[PDB]
């Protein structure tokens, strides 16, 4: 049950987000799709997040931060097992878990 | 305060490239509720990330078109399509990404 529609504009804003402005439709609730697409009303555009390349280090900290929100401070031990983590990365990750 | 310190039993990057943190004892069934893009996999009892991925404008355009399509609108680029601050090459690549 679709419906074809022309895009009025494609734009990259000053923060690097890409905006697609629909020919006519509005999507105030595009967030409910859980696809990290947002709606900016002032410009009636669907847009991406600010460009982001997340390292494993940053994801590790994110995972730690989430567990912390639920009352658990995770720490690495001398017995923690590292599985399929290159040596160079392990160092970086270990530093991440502490920083 | 109620904050419990705990050992990590394992760090693992799986076959799909997600990084897994296996807590020593705690479980986090509702971790998704923190809205932080972290998930709990009960079969492996681990917190994990999504699959890694580089930033790509083409992909993001496709992602944007895909979100719109879920809400019943198939977007298409036209000859009258206005491009603001989109460099020549990116503009070509974005055009092709919208076609494929």
């Amino acid at each position: 049950g679709m419906k074809q529609e022309f895009v009025a504009a494609i734009e990259i804003d000053g923060t690097g987000r890409i905006h697609v402005t629909p020919g006519e439709s509005q999507f105030p609730y595009i967030y409910r799709e859980a696809m990290e697409v947002s709606w900016n009303e002032s410009t009636r555009s669907l847009h991406s997040p600010v460009p982001r390349e997340w390292s494993y280090a940053q994801w590790l900290q994110q995972i730690f931060a989430a567990a912390s929100e639920q009352g658990v401070k995770l720490v690495l031990g001398p017995n923690t097992r590292w599985v399929n983590v290159p040596n160079e990365l392990r160092a970086e990750l270990t530093h991440a878990a502490a920083a």
